[PDB]
């Protein structure tokens, strides 16, 4: 029986390494990320692989591993794939705690913007989960911290996340992860997976997919929004993605909204996402 070696990058930074039999489905190594990670409220994460076109895929639990990374390397990430609309409600402390490492590197990313003000509170309850009460003898004038809390690291920054750390005082580790989440949680691009796209007049376009629905990025003034009840059959064919918005009260047909993908895989890719997600926060 022969096995092949994968390789996972946990939300921590670091390398998980295991073996699974070449004709396993994804079910089996995630099953191994896991129980290695000792998470039970698995139904919110997923494993990510880089395709031939270097684009993030979500792996597929029910087919064969090697009939999707194919060509390339069984090299992986951990990360969440649905994000809790209410952090407060999973059922475990670990489950906020893995979610909270996605988001900060959501933040540093900048795939999730976030105010000053916002950047210096995460900071400062990550600060407060991971190092406990503010200390001063660790902290001076010219305090830097080895955490990244930001796409852009400033002085004031760095600043604001001390004195706000010493605001926590007593506030342990799970209790500073549930006020992260209650503060993230809020975000306008709390997770939202965005696809570059065109609409059918070849004006570039954002689409978001998150819990709420599929979100319509075009201008800061011009933001459309269909709530997944409202979203009766979501399809693909050729570089075209198509929606069809259910008939508002009194309205005789359906209506259709087009749009062009760079290809025919990131069509696809955006398909899958949006039934995921459809399903998902249909039963969640
Ligand atoms: N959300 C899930 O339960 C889930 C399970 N398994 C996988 C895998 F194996 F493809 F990564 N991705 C997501
Ligand atoms: N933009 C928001 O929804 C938002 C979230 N969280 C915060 C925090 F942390 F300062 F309270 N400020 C703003």
């Amino acid at each position: 029986p022969k096995s092949m070696q994968c390789k996972v990058i946990l939300l921590d930074g670091s390398e998980y390494t295991c073996d699974v039999e070449k004709r396993s489905r994804g079910q089996v190594l995630f099953d191994k990320v896991c129980e290695h990670l000792n998470l039970l409220e698995k139904d919110y994460f997923g494993l990510t692989y880089r395709d031939a076109e270097n684009q993030k895929n979500w792996l597929d639990p029910a087919k064969e591993i090697k009939k999707q990374v194919r060509s390339g390397a069984w090299h992986f990430s951990f990360n969440v794939k649905f994000y809790p609309p209410d952090p407060a409600q999973l059922s475990e402390d670990i489950t906020r705690y893995y979610l909270c490492l996605q988001l900060r590197d959501d933040i540093v990313s900048g795939r999730l913007p976030c105010s000053f003000v916002t950047l210096a509170l995460l900071g400062s309850y990550t600060v407060q989960s991971e190092l406990g009460d503010y200390d001063p003898d660790e902290c001076g004038s010219d305090y830097i911290s080895e955490f990244r809390f930001a796409p852009n690291h400033t002085k004031e920054l760095e600043d604001k996340v001390i004195e706000l750390h010493k605001s926590h005082r007593g506030m342990t580790p799970a209790e500073a992860e549930m006020h992260f989440l209650e503060n993230a949680k809020k975000l306008s691009m709390y997770g939202v997976d965005l696809h570059h796209a065109k609409d059918s007049e070849g004006v570039e376009i954002m689409l978001g997919v998150c819990a709420s629905g599929l979100l319509i990025y075009r201008d800061r003034l011009r933001i459309n929004r269909f709530a997944w009840p409202k979203v009766l059959k979501i399809s693909y064919k050729r570089n075209n993605f198509y929606i069809k918005i259910r008939p508002g009260e009194f309205e005789q047909f359906e209506s259709t909204i087009g749009f062009k993908l760079p290809n025919h895989r990131a069509a696809k890719r955006l398909w899958k996402v949006c039934v995921e997600h459809h399903t998902f926060f249909r039963l969640l």
